[PDB]
């Protein structure tokens, strides 16, 4: 299966990890001699090897995680490394644990969390999707990139109503269109060194592109870090509208384009930190009184499993959990935690 030069590079990679004293990656922690020897000779049907998993962490010793999935099967083929790292990063998701079946849940249970616009500047829900049958960035060919983009454009063209918009291929993008997408904060470029070393930006920019709806309240990136990155956002705190819009879009795409979904892991992506729901629900919020006692703000946010990161007292607050809960649960606890943060603010 695996050719001797790959095996030798894999061994040289292992040794580098072992000799890097200040390396803190999950790759280094869980790639033991035993795991390495167990996997090094294995290869997915699409031809991915352990090197296709490991290379970025070898090259980039300062990586947090240090590995990526070159295809869907790689999660299984190299489970003996993915499982312990998934467990570590997702804070207790064991080899035997299972992610729930998809459930976007009852849209009517979502509200506007700040109807008077007193606190929440903006709301945003994002998910990732791989398309069924395709390898991930580390293994995709130029022809695959192109043919996948073709399919995606098919579905983009048939969005209706609020979701209708424009597709902008990076290939042949003029500098005026570029400048507009920069001003919009909608453009992506070739990735950093972590992505380069993972071979996640080859054949650039073939098959890469950007779609937004007319109102610029919906955004897709095609073939950045994942086949699809799907984002709904707007000013204010109407999470109902934002979440509802995302879900409508995913189901429209899925009409004719099946996604890669695993029973154990949920929706499969190029990065293991982004499995399960793949959902990041967030708001930008101004909390004047809580901002003055961040200890209390982190603590309260913590009760609802929310992360707080800054930027005048503004914070981005989002769900930290992706795996082991439904789409509905993830966004509902975000909603509940923001409501409670608002009630806290008002009361103080």
């Amino acid at each position: 299966m695996v050719d001797p030069a790959t095996l030798s590079k894999l061994e040289a990679g292992f040794q580098k990890l072992q000799n890097a004293q200040d390396c803190h990656s999950l790759l280094k922690k869980y790639l033991t001699r035993d795991v390495f020897d167990q996997l090094k000779n294995k290869k997915t049907d699409m031809g991915a090897t352990l090197l296709d998993v490991i290379q970025s962490g070898v090259e980039n010793l300062d990586s947090g995680v240090g590995i990526y999935a070159p295809d869907a099967q790689s999660y299984k083929t190299f489970a003996a490394l993915f499982d312990p790292i998934i467990d570590d990063y997702h804070k207790g998701f064991k080899p035997t644990d299972k992610h729930p079946k998809t459930d976007f849940g009852n849209i009517e249970n979502f509200v506007n969390v700040d109807p008077k616009n007193e606190y929440v500047l903006s709301t945003r829900v994002r998910c990732g999707r791989s398309l069924n049958g395709y390898p991930f960035n580390p293994m995709l060919t130029e022809a695959q990139y192109k043919e996948m983009e073709t399919k995606v454009k098919g579905q983009l063209a048939t969005f209706e109503g609020e979701l209708k918009g424009t597709y902008y291929p990076l290939l042949g993008m003029d500098k005026a269109t570029q400048q507009q997408l920069i001003d919009d904060h909608f453009l992506f470029k070739e990735g950093d060194r972590f992505l380069q070393a993972a071979n996640a930006c080859r054949y650039w920019p073939v098959g890469r592109g950007i779609f937004h709806n007319d109102k610029k309240t919906f955004l897709m990136w095609v073939n950045e870090e994942d086949h699809l990155r799907i984002i709904s956002m707007q000013k204010g705190g109407d999470l109902k509208e934002v979440y509802g819009r995302l879900v409508k879009a995913v189901k429209h795409i899925e009409q004719k384009i099946p996604f890669s979904r695993d029973d154990r892991l949920g929706f499969l992506t190029f990065c293991p930190t982004n499995l399960g729901t793949t959902i990041r629900a967030s708001v930008h919020i101004k909390l004047p009184k809580l901002a003055a006692d961040r200890k209390k703000l982190e603590e309260v946010a913590g009760r609802y499993n929310l992360q707080v990161r800054g930027t005048g007292g503004i914070y981005d607050i989002s769900n930290k959990r992706r795996m082991g809960l439904t789409e509905y649960q993830a966004v509902k606890e975000m909603q509940d935690g923001i409501l409670e943060l608002i009630k806290m603010e008002k009361s103080m």
